[PDB]
């Protein structure tokens, strides 16, 4: 029995990694992820210059998940590049970096810096097209013309295989249009589905007040709220983008949800809210739980059921 | 103390009504809603000719809500017009009709028939711009150019105050764009936020199969999944559309959620999944619970706290 995943010319011990933004901002964060049982890890979505992000409170834990408006707090691209170039232990696991420049110009400058590091070390890029908590910046993934520009310029500047973190879509026509754009860019080798359900609003009945400070209380929703949306997006892109991998993100708290993501088409499974709650010990637990389910089903490898969800 | 809502010249005993699609397809259904403690009721979203809808199974109750791909099963516009003109007891409560033509031309034909009945009986129109379960038809509300055509043509053909049932939005830019369209049509007097979270996917880990037959398992999500999205949309349009009422729909299981919708800016509060689960007796419970909360906080009327959510 094996949880191994072989993608992007790399071997992964298991399909699990952190979702970007969770346990991946500081060197301590990245060390802890690297020391974890996780199959991989990804750095915080970064910008050219550092950011401290939005004012507090900017995160609120909920019964059914989380709401956040972090605002892309990050140590700046130079920090993540230096981690990838000289700190990270690649013998432990592969490393992804999320890049989230707030303009095509910023992104282009950033991805150009990664090229030598990718060539030397094998560091993988995930382009963030779904930043929902920066005031005045729309989610790029909801604008297909802007998305096309980013993919074009990054394809030219970076010129190596990379992935995209997509916002959740809720309409068949949008699946179609998103896939049509993604399928024009052969360097896009994986799609991460999905980012937070953007711009939700939580109000505390007791004090009649929103629970987070930025953007009048509007923030991205994670956790149990997003599982059906995540599964749909994973499966939709899995079918529409056969020449690309899909990474599953959203609602993973146990082996059962991981199993569902993989059945829907996920190669890798990312863990956000649950990891924030439980810390890196979750990855040991997820490995155990997924193996239990596989044992019960009489499956030896992930390839026995990846993308094999049955319809009626 | 008073749960009363006074809008469009009508007195509503309370703000509660069924969401379109739940307990409102047949005469029996409509009778039970009229006999219930609800402040109002809305007829099933209808088409010019009858529809039987999607194949079974097309509805699945979930721990956290519901998934459905009903496909607009309805008795045709003549049935609902006839109910509105001949059968409905207006002394019990006002009646809304939802109209969901699958083309602007179909919509125009339908609303023209309603004009004489609205003038004589006071029947209120809700235009469905968010049907997510018709194979091959995108949700109109996600196309601002198409939405503009529907509102133009319906405004001209109907010529009387009406409302729109909007899909949920997840980006600030979409709130802005949607509002910019709605604010160009003075006859649009209310906005219902929100329809189902479209095109989610539920898989049963036990049999590795989707739980609904149509569209490879993809259906609209309702219930606890949609509360924060609903509150966000209600609040976003409450602030952006001062010349219009906002009706809340999504995640209402109790007086507490109803209170939150109203605090966010809702005039009327619609109940879908919870009503399907519990039956029309729910309205008696919702009235009681909302009254208790208002008593506890010292509010004598909904007007004292409608749209008065506090931010930091
Ligand atoms: C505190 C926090 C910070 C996040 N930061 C990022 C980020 O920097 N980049 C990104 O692409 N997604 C970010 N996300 C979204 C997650 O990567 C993930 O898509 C989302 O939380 C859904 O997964 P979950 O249900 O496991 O939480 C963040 C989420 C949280 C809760
Ligand atoms: C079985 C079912 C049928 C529905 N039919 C319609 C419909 O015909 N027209 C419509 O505008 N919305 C329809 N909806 C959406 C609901 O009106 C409502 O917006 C959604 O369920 C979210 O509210 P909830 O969280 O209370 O379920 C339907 C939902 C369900 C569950
Ligand atoms: O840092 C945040 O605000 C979230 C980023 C994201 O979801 O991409
Ligand atoms: O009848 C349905 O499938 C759904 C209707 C709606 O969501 O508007």
């Amino acid at each position: 029995m094996s949880l191994k995943v072989n993608i992007l010319g790399h071997e992964f011990s298991n399909p699990f990694m952190n979702a970007a933004g969770v346990l991946c901002t500081t060197e301590e964060d990245l060390r802890r992820m690297t020391e974890s049982e996780s199959g991989s890890l990804i750095g915080k979505s970064c910008t050219l210059a550092p950011r401290t992000g939005n004012p507090e409170p900017r995160y609120f834990g909920l019964p059914l998940g989380s709401i956040n408006s972090m605002g892309l707090p990050n140590l700046g691209v130079d920090f993540y590049l230096s981690y990838a170039a000289q700190t990270h232990d690649y013998s432990r696991k592969p490393l992804f970096l999320s890049m989230s420049g707030l303009s095509v110009e910023e992104s282009v400058e950033m991805v150009k810096k990664l090229v030598p590091i990718t060539k030397e070390k094998g560091t993988i890029l995930e382009l963030n097209l779904s930043a929902p908590n920066v005031p005045g910046k729309p989610q790029v993934g909801y604008d297909f013309d802007t998305t096309r520009t980013y993919l074009q310029k990054v394809s030219e500047a970076y010129g190596l295989p990379f992935g995209v973190k997509m916002p959740p879509y809720f309409d068949i026509a949008h699946f179609d249009m998103a896939a049509a754009v993604l399928n024009d860019f052969p360097l896009v080798k994986f799609i991460t589905c999905v980012n937070s359900i953007g711009n939700g609003l939580v109000i505390d009945p007791a004090n009649e007040t929103v629970v987070i400070k930025p953007k009048q209380g509007f923030g991205g929703l994670g956790g149990k709220y997003v599982l059906p949306t995540a599964l749909a997006n994973v499966n939709a892109f899995f079918r529409r983008c056969p020449d690309k991998l899909v990474f599953g993100c959203g609602g993973v708290y146990s082996g059962e949800e991981a199993f569902l993501h993989i059945l829907a088409g996920a190669s890798m499974v990312q863990v956000g809210t649950a990891l924030h709650d439980e810390g890196p010990i979750i990855f040991a637990r997820l490995n155990k739980e997924l193996q239990e389910i596989m044992t019960n089903k009489g499956y030896k490898t992930l390839d026995e059921f990846r993308g094999r969800v049955k319809t009626m």
